[PDB]
C-alpha cells in the first residue's frame, strides 16, 4: 500500500515519544503522530498496538516519513 498526503488511513502505535507516537500504515511506510493535530485522543491515553483513524499530512519521500491527523470522522 502507497500513502497520498490527504488520503484517510487506518494504522497502528509503535511506541508512545514524549512529542508524538510512530504508527506503522504499512510494511516500509510509519509516520508521527502530533498531540495538537489530535482532537478526541491524546498521546497519554495511547498504548502500543492500538488502531488509531488518521488522515495523511505530509507524505515526504525525501524522509520516508509522513505526518498524521486525527480526525473526528473514525
Amino acid at each position: 500500500m502507497d500513502v497520498e498526503p490527504g488520503k484517510f488511513y487506518k494504522g497502528v502505535v509503535t511506541r508512545i515519544e514524549k512529542y508524538g507516537a510512530f504508527i506503522n500504515l504499512n510494511e516500509q511506510v510509519r509516520g508521527l503522530l502530533r498531540p495538537r493535530d489530535m482532537i478526541s485522543l491524546r498521546l497519554e491515553n495511547l498504548n502500543v498496538g492500538d488502531e488509531i483513524i488518521v488522515q495523511a499530512i505530509d507524505v515526504r519521500p525525501e524522509k520516508r516519513e509522513i505526518d498524521f491527523k486525527y480526525i473526528p470522522l473514525e
